[PDB]
This record gives structure tokens, C-alpha cells and sequence, in this order.
């Protein structure tokens, strides 16, 4: 039945800084992975080059461009954050593929998902290594006829996918081995920057649920226990 | 630094193979992304016998993911096969893994049960007159511009597990004539009451139409094989 080959394929692309599923049908990440140590931080602002490129290892068809987002309303939002990797101008670097890239709201990109990048780094004190894995969201809402609908904004000559929420999961790993977990969802929408992060922790299960990803069978296969942070 | 991967990847290609076609599944939808068969034809009984099983939930799919015929009841939906059950007459078994939900798509009624069933029917009268008829099966969820200007993707889910309801419907047929040359029909409705007296013809579009808004890539593996199709 293959004789003409199968019509598409798990893209996984490994870059020097995380590594990601591609989905060419939202021209977008499915998820990040990145890992976190206090070291991989510590750097300086010596070349500050930080232009967005387009994936040239994604088919045209699926690739989104910088076109697509200038003139949205939409920031380029890294989900590999380029100041996780300092220590290395090329992990940097890679987090400028558009790839790693999503529509954003600009308040959010800058304030309250911003705030909770830097919570992650902040972890990598108190944890000998910090697993971030970030990803998109489309999530469906009820009307009050008890019918359910995903409605999203598409951008771009290239209907690059505008994510409704954004997921980051937190796999906090002590020195001893000891694993915390700590799943945060924002809407993408103005997030109002005083609300504590705690208040934006949901179950692991949600995420999972919702975004077809599955975290807790691979963690507590080499866990053994995990500690389900909902503060 | 350890490595990347330690704790799990968690995203996994998921293809599924049956007797009767090989799919895809993506268990954000919770629906196949696309289904392939080959229909050949005396792969089509015409002396034979009419069991047909019943819709069942592939337990292959882990259960936050995995379709279930609650999820149908009751939505005003149809459990709508991407690849048929009548074009895989030959084998008991062939035609019992169509009703595996993770080759079923909700699916308009009417659509399914007139102008979607009349395509089904049409593609299996090619089988007369091609080698091998390779259907490709599978949804999609087309944008639409609002009166805001801007372009919107919006989908019904239906059910307990939120199952996508595809805005429209793709099938493409590759026809492997005797002389091993390809042609190439793609077709595309929409998930709706579509007008029966409508000749399929009206239906077909541009391959590269399907490519881009499906997410899929069928054109270069087709000249991997072959060396030219022709005409959209």
C-alpha cells in the first residue's frame, strides 16, 4: 500500500539548544524541549544577533515566514527561550527559527509569559537540572447551546496557527533524583503580570488531554515517584 | 549536562496498519490525519457475504486520545469510514478494521450517506479501468475569513474527549494505469448537506491545494516512484 509512499511524517528536528515536533498542518511547534542548568545561563550580550529566520528544513508549503507575522498584531514568540542558552551563541541562535516560533500577543510575550521564562531560569539555583517543554494550545469553549467549538486566527499568506493558550511543563530535578513537576497554562491573550505564576498551574493530565502529548508514562518510568506540584 | 531526552519525547509518530489500509493518527483531534488503501478489482466481492461489525474504539490509542462511540451519540454526527467498508468486500477481517473509530471522522449524515458515499462508489468504478486505484483519505479544517478581515479556523469537537469535526473532507485517488503512468484526482467537500446532483467533477481540486492546508505531501513521493503524473 506504500508503493507511492506515506503522505507525512513524525518531523522531528534537533537543534544545539532544545528539540521539537513540527506540525505542518498549524505551521507550528508541537513542543519544545530544552534543558535548564545554572551554567547554560551565564554568558554576556557580546554579539546580540538576533534575527528570526524560517526554517529552511520544513517544506515550503508548512514553513512560516517572517511575513506571515509582520503587520498580525502577533509577536515572534520563542518557545525555546534565546536567554536559557547564553553560554552558547549557537544555542542561541537556534531559538530564532520560526520553527520554535509562535504567534504571540505582545503583552503576553513581554510581561506574564515572559515573567514565567524567567521563573524557569530562576529554578536552576535550587535544581541541578531544570527540563522546560513548552508547546501550543487550541483549546474549544462551550456556548450555551452545550455545543463545542476550537476557534483560532490563522495569520499570514501561509495560515500560520495563532494558539489560543501556551503549556510549559517543568520537570525540576533534584540532586538526589528526586523529580518535581510543575505544568503552567496561559491563555494567549494580555495576562495580567500581578497574578502570581501558582495561579497558573494546572494537572499534567489537562495538558495532556488537550494537546494529544503524553508526559507522566515517560516521567515515572525513571521517576519512580514524582511530586505533582498544584500549589 | 545529561541529555535532552532523559525524561520521555513526548510526541511519537503514531501509524497504524491493518489488513485493509495503513493511517495516521493524530491524537490532538483525535482523528486520523490521513488513511491510504489500494483498491483492486477483484478486492471487491461480488460473490460474498454482508458481515459488518460494529464501530469500535482502537485500544491501541492511549485513552486520553482515543475516540469512543459515546463520543459520536448523540452529536448528530455519523461515524464516517475514511476508508470505506465496501471496498474491502474480499476479507472478513479487512472490512472489520474500517470500523475501528481511528478510521472514522464525524461526518455530516447527509454527506456521508449521499455525496461522500457516491464519491466512495465512484472511486471503486475505477477500479474497471486502472491496474491499482490508491485512495488517500483524510480531513480537513479550512480557514474562513470573517467580517473582522482576519481568517479564522473554527471546528466543532463533539463528546467527553472533544473529537474534531473536519471542516472538510480531501480524497485522492493515484491511478496506475497499465503502461505504469499516474494520474491524479483530488477531491475535496465539505463537511456538509452537499447537493447529490452535483457531478463529482465539480468537485476536484489542484493537489497542491490539499498539500498545503492538509500538512501532507503527496507529489514528491509520487515522482520518487514513478517519473510523471499529470493533470490536477
Amino acid at each position: 500500500l506504500a508503493k507511492y509512499g506515506l503522505p507525512g511524517v513524525a518531523q522531528l528536528r534537533s537543534r544545539e539548544s532544545y528539540v521539537l515536533s513540527y506540525d505542518p498542518r498549524t505551521r507550528g511547534a508541537l513542543w519544545v524541549l530544552e534543558q535548564l542548568r545554572p551554567e547554560r545561563l551565564r554568558g554576556d550580550g557580546d554579539r546580540s544577533a538576533a534575527d528570526f529566520r524560517e526554517d529552511d528544513s520544513v517544506h515550503a508549503y508548512h514553513r512560516a515566514t517572517n511575513a506571515d507575522y509582520r503587520g498580525s498584531g502577533f509577536d515572534r514568540g520563542a518557545l525555546a527561550a534565546a536567554a536559557n542558552h547564553r553560554w552558547s551563541q549557537r544555542a542561541m541562535d537556534d531559538t530564532f527559527y520560526l520553527s520554535n516560533v509562535a504567534p504571540q500577543v505582545p503583552h503576553l510575550n513581554q510581561n506574564a509569559w515572559n515573567n514565567l521564562e524567567r521563573y524557569s531560569r530562576s529554578l536552576t539555583r535550587t535544581y541541578q537540572n531544570v527540563y522546560v517543554c513548552t508547546g501550543p494550545l487550541f483549546l474549544p469553549r462551550t456556548e450555551a447551546d452545550g455545543k463545542s467549538y476550537v476557534k483560532y486566527q490563522v495569520i499570514g499568506k501561509n495560515h500560520v496557527a495563532v494558539p489560543t493558550h501556551f503549556f510549559k511543563v517543568l520537570i525540576l530535578e533534584a540532586a538526589g533524583g528526586q523529580i518535581e513537576l510543575r505544568s503552567y497554562v496561559m491563555p494567549n491573550a494580555p495576562v495580567d503580570e500581578t497574578i502570581p505564576l501558582e495561579r497558573f498551574l494546572v494537572p499534567i493530565e489537562s495538558i495532556e488531554r488537550a494537546s494529544g502529548l503524553l508526559f507522566v508514562p515517560n516521567i515515572l518510568a525513571r521517576a519512580g515517584n514524582l511530586k505533582a506540584i498544584t500549589a
